[PDB]
């Protein structure tokens, strides 16, 4: 027999400027009598479970994150004399923690019609690797380290706007990001 698989979520939200806070919670069932929650900081490497005092009936608020809360969640619930399945994961992000690089399109953010735009990412210190964003925001990685990474972005469609920030990150920690570069609208004439 098996209990309800629990969800974990974040409040509010999964993407968090340093010093903020953000609150995970396991939802198990009303009857739930003990919760265990987890954290990754990469695949198949060690499991850590959040500290129990650190939890209070499966809520752990965390009241300033920093680069130890970011990483990948999950969580179980005990009842009915049993330890639930894990919740699907949970990605907590921590932005914030450099200075943002600059977006900028070349030629110009205004796209040729069926073409792609050349965007640069640039940053005055060197990271392991940069995320460009389009705005839930859709991102992907490109590596430069170095200080600026080129991303191409395409075709462009005339009736939808099309919203980009790009962000630095260093390869051992990839899931804490600088402040996010301000935002670049792409568009096609039309
Ligand atoms: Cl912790």
């Amino acid at each position: 027999g098996t209990i309800p698989k629990p969800t974990l979520w974040a409040e509010p939200d999964s993407v968090i400027t340093q010093g903020s806070p953000v609150t995970l919670s396991c939802q198990g069932s009303l009857e739930a009598q003990e919760y265990r929650l987890y954290r990754e900081k990469k695949s198949a490497s060690w499991i850590t479970r959040i500290r129990p005092e650190l939890v209070k009936n499966g809520q752990f608020h965390i009241p300033s994150i920093t680069w130890e809360h970011t990483g990948r969640y999950g969580c179980q619930y005990y009842s009915r004399a049993r330890w639930s399945e894990l919740s699907d994961p949970l990605v907590l992000v921590m932005t914030g923690a450099y200075p943002k690089p600059t977006l900028s399109a070349q030629p110009s953010p205004v796209v040729t019609s069926g073409g792609r735009v050349t965007l640069q990412c640039e940053s005055q210190v060197a990271f392991g690797g940069f995320i460009l964003c389009k705005e839930h925001p859709q991102c992907l990685n490109s590596q430069p380290g170095s200080s600026r990474a080129i991303f191409s972005v395409g075709p462009v469609s005339p009736n939808r706007r099309w919203s980009h920030r790009c962000y630095g990150y260093d390869l051992n920690s990839p899931y804490v990001w600088s402040s996010p570069s301000d935002l670049l609208e792409l568009l096609v004439p039309g």
